[PDB]
């Protein structure tokens, strides 16, 4: 289990049919600090996840389970979008 | 398994059923001799670990999960932690 | 999953059945910046994909699914043809130029 | 698995139930000439290994098996306390120190 | 997967054989890192194969063995 | 399947009853040229190799099958004694 931000997005018209229509999303994982390393990778969504966002991201067969089924042609998709973080009592990301 | 301090939490209204109602956690881990490293993760609790308490983490599914929360800590002799 | 491109492909007349007939290609990684990196790896491919395409590979266990079951011998698969890639507001990469 | 010596213990009231009353014991893992590593880790202990004993450590899947089955949320658990260790011809470790 | 050339044979009498291979880089020659592989295929020493990592039914496994390779546009390795 | 050196031996009379009666052995991955990768570790033995001999572990789910059944509790177990190791026709290790 990762946090991560949405960067932006893939668009494949030919593309396995296990995928159905969710999304794919480009994704940059987040440093302890709350903020964009370099760590980009894409993964399925089916949450509505918008690009700024801050989602959670899951990966091998949790993914695939997390996505649809054991059938899922994933190894990383997205589990929840964050509605904010907390560290030292003070909310350090806040989705507005 | 690995000690881990509580230092914040992530708040997901919207998530995966699967979820349940879990909490999600920032941790960062506990060197041998008492003190927090800098190696920091995410991890799942169903117990109900608060912000600056111990936990014991274990690689499960989703890879941190806490299954204990530390109420104190001996190494070569020496209480190097103890919860107040 | 990540982005990479085609540089080729392999052939191997002789090879694990659970492969069937489809073709084995040649991928590059992608980097953030749309640029092809140096890691490159062989991908088993069943879409179509040809050389100078962009491809979203799967790897793993999701890779064996996604080429058939738990039989098969891949641990990377081509599951979609990139036609566009956008990323930090910006088009990074589309079929056209 | 792996050998490791045992630099003391965890107390954890509130636990998952599976650990039951199985002791948490903290561990330093050892090199092959005898000297402590630097890597640590906790494991659950059934076997009743106490402070500064040398033990064996079997990890992932195996060690739930080894703790009770597949039910605990073990990854790491002790098999056995070492008597005795013999590398390359020399003793590098006896119970009875 | 990847790209590699059998340089060895493993023996162990104490059916599928074990496979010395080494790793070639995307330009057609070894990178010098060696590793055991189980061949079930029939792959001879200084024959191209194809290995896949994690491969169950353990870690390198032959799933082919190379007849010829293209990079860009240009042929660099034909059996 | 990694192979490796038996480096040693480890004696534990108070251990899990799954372990059998079988030895306890030290040892430490190297590659077919002999090379140590630097990693070493235990694994069990019901075959009957010794000091100084090259073995072929397995690692994972697959040592508990390897060596008894499931209700193994054992991560690396080895599986067999190496003979010979060729090269183009040359010997690089050979059994005693």
């Amino acid at each position: 289990m990762k946090l991560a931000v949405v960067t932006g997005q893939i668009v494949c018209t030919v593309r396995h049919h296990g995928l159905a229509h969710d999304k794919l999303l480009m994704v940059e994982m987040i440093d302890p600090q709350g903020n964009p390393d370099g760590q980009c990778a894409v993964a399925i969504d089916n949450i509505g996840a918008g690009t700024g966002e801050w989602v959670l991201l899951v990966s091998g067969s949790s993914a695939r389970q997390a996505h649809k089924s054991e059938t899922s042609p994933v190894d990383l998709c997205v589990i929840g979008i964050v509605d904010e973080v907390v560290s030292g009592g003070q909310v350090i990301f806040h989705k507005l």
